[PDB]
């Protein structure tokens, strides 16, 4: 379980946040 699918699943995410 590296997470690579769980990490930019949280940074990719919170920088589509901000920008929305």
């Amino acid at each position: 379980n590296s997470g690579l699918s769980f990490e930019l699943l949280y940074r990719l995410a919170y920088t589509m946040v901000l920008h929305k």
